[PDB]
């Protein structure tokens, strides 16, 4: 098989680890299941950037806020307020399955 999972370590290898740090944390199930993220959310289903700018992993894996801005906003699991306050999980689906970009 593989002696593990991942192998050399470059910006591809930490960019793509805080995409799904970030996709997952808004994810269904992780919402459902982190009860201090719902906690924290708004009264319109919306996250302060500061709490996940804040988060210990995406820390560690990016320590620059115009870096994971560009990710949530760069992602469609999530959508970062054109200003760039408040992030929500798109509720909507867009694509339909084989089709993406």
């Amino acid at each position: 098989g593989s002696s593990g999972s991942s192998g050399a370590v470059s910006t591809e290898d930490l960019k793509e680890c805080l995409k799904k740090q970030l996709e997952f944390c808004f994810s269904r199930e992780n919402l459902s299941k982190d009860l201090y993220l719902i906690s924290q959310m708004d009264s319109d289903q919306f996250i302060p950037i500061w709490t996940v700018a804040n988060m210990e992993e995406i820390k560690k894996l990016t320590t620059d806020p115009d870096l994971i801005l560009e990710v949530l906003r760069s992602s469609p699991m999530v959508q970062v307020d054109e200003k760039g306050e408040k992030v929500r999980p798109s509720h909507k689906r867009c694509i339909s399955g084989p089709s993406s970009g």
